[PDB]
């Protein structure tokens, strides 16, 4: 949920809504292209967030 949440305030509904797609993790490094105009440390959040969604999708 934090993950969601945190989504919505940033402004990105678009990778709340992708949680629910849990069916597959997605390429993190893809995303890293879309928004390269930030620094590694939002970088460090957006992945620990979307790491969260493609570790409950894969939770080995």
């Amino acid at each position: 949920k934090e993950a969601c949440d945190w989504l919505r305030a940033t402004g990105f509904p678009q990778y709340a809504q992708l949680y629910e797609d849990f069916l597959f993790p997605i390429d993190i490094s893809l995303v890293k292209r879309e928004h390269d105009f930030l620094d590694r440390d939002a970088i460090e959040a957006l992945c620990r967030r979307l790491n969260t969604l493609n570790k409950c999708a894969v939770m080995k």
